[PDB]
């Protein structure tokens, strides 16, 4: 149902973004007591999701792996209402997708262990093809999280040969522990996501606790020995610090905060949507914040802005 | 927060009777299009919820393993507004318990599949129990070590004269292969005085000619006293050696067969526990479940 526009061999008629990782069903409490509405949800679908809203014009992918029963099928449904084209989703049989619930205390339980997207990373030619006329492909530190070691191989050699073809690679290094076997693990992964983007989006808070960055400008700094081209580093409440190509300098964030979920992948959305229009970076943070800034006066992860 | 009643070294005031496995929240659809209400649910969870519906005279105790979440915390509650016993309930930090949707499942990480991790512990719980129970799934979810300490601990308590009921209840996607399924039901079999068939599922997976012939494969694994379900048709039984058959009364109006077992096996273990003899018990269970599948 979603429109992919038209191409012939030199351009595309649409611009196409690729985001790549795990989406879940997602159950929050409803008006009745002891309910709950199911929903879809996860960092990089929310950023796609995002996307798809800030240019309806544009061809916003999502590259991921779902399962062959009924809850999978209302996942690859939802996709397509949001706008967001899941024509490059694998099927893997005998699955499921992963779940969460949220109980209201807000607190959240999580069953992805064994969920279909782990999955994604099986089928490199697949990956290839998925990535091979986006002018922006998107990941997170989730999305290597949740792959075993040879499935990190295949994503990042992918990555890396389409960030030498001329795709930009933006990243969100995304940090939740519970996800990795250690910490160890954990923070190097993380850096060999760093080598092959172009563009990082780091969270301060999140990399001071694994990394003992000193300040905002110390983060920036780690990704760019990475080779990070355009660091931006997103800092609560204060102002984004960026680093690019040995510029620094810092965009201001105004105060506006119902619900910080989802102002980090709204953040990411509205940064590479003003990065894919051509605009200067210290334009695009601003962008980026300025949208944040609204979704966190928001209820939920997927808030319409 | 359920009264258990009082002792002195020789009797207790309840009955007491033991269901050990994995107790799931359930998620079902709502009126409201698109939404779910939470329940918890699980076999041999729904056999001792029953069990409690029963005999409110009597203590109904469930043990197993859960998180230290709060779904877990609602879990543990709700099986205390249900009159269950969930006193030996072992936590698992950092860990949650197993989730389904209407069936699409989540609960290959559960807390419940540790719930045999301590066997001092499972000892503790079949103390002074007069029956305990348990399932095919309940041994399924275990890996081979905690299989071995769960069929150990069972055996020592069919020893000292504690009763012990199994339904097999197999359930091929929960085991690792088919071999592995069979083998280790009848270990299951292998301790236990009552065991509760279901002619179907048995017979795709043991080649049973008829329920005689299920009957007569529990009874040489000690069996004393086998109950083969068989949906509609007659219950057959086998017991000491004696064969017996007890009807199953016609249900037209038929609704939902998915609790048909566990509320038929909370039917036979009350009225077992209430001295009525084997063919009254199992014309108990027989209308017990006739109920609920309309
Ligand atoms: N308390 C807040 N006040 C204003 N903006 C915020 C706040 N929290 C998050 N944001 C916005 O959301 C982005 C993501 O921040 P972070 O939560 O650190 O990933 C920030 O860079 C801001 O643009
Ligand atoms: N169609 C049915 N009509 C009447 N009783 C049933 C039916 N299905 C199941 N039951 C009852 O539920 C018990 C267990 O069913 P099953 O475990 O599916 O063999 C039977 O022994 C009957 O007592
Ligand atoms: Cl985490
Ligand atoms: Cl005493
Ligand atoms: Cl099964
Ligand atoms: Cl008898
Ligand atoms: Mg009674």
């Amino acid at each position: 149902g979603v429109d992919l526009g038209t191409e012939n061999l030199y351009f595309q008629s649409m611009m196409h973004i690729l985001s790549i990782g795990e989406c879940m069903a997602e159950l929050a409490p409803a008006d009745l007591p002891g309910t709950y509405r199911l929903g879809f949800a996860g960092d990089t679908f929310n950023t796609a999701w995002y996307l798809a809203r800030l240019r309806p014009e544009s061809r916003i992918s999502y590259f991921s792996a779902i399962g062959d029963d009924a809850l999978s099928q209302q996942m690859r449904a939802a996709m397509s209402a949001a706008g967001i084209d899941g024509g490059g989703l694998r099927v893997i049989p005998g699955r499921t997708v992963g779940l969460y619930l949220i109980t209201l205390e807000r607190s959240f339980a999580y069953w992805r262990g064994q969920s279909a997207a782990r999955e994604l990373a099986g089928d490199a030619d697949a990956l290839a093809a998925a990535m091979a006329r986006a002018d922006v492909v998107y990941f997170s530190g989730i999305t290597l999280a949740i792959l075993d070691q040879c499935g990190r191989a295949t994503l990042l050699r992918a990555l890396a040969q389409a960030r030498a073809t001329g795709r930009t690679i933006a990243f969100d290094p995304n940090l939740r522990p519970r996800l990795w076997a250690g910490t160890g693990e954990m923070t190097e992964t993380i850096m060999q996501g760093a080598a092959v983007s172009d563009i990082a989006l780091p969270s301060f808070e999140d990399e001071a606790a694994w990394f003992g960055d000193a300040g905002p400008d110390a983060t920036a700094d780690r990704y760019a020995r990475a080779g990070v081209r355009s660091v931006v580093v997103k800092n609560g409440p204060h102002a984004v610090h960026f680093l690019q190509d040995g510029r620094r300098g810092r965009v201001p964030v105004p105060p506006v905060v119902v619900d910080t979920t989802a102002a980090g992948d709204s953040f990411n959305a509205g940064l590479l949507d003003s990065v894919l229009a051509g605009q200067p970076l210290e334009t695009a943070i601003a962008a980026a914040a300025a949208l944040a800034g609204q979704v966190v006066q928001g209820k939920g992860a997927l808030v319409e802005v």
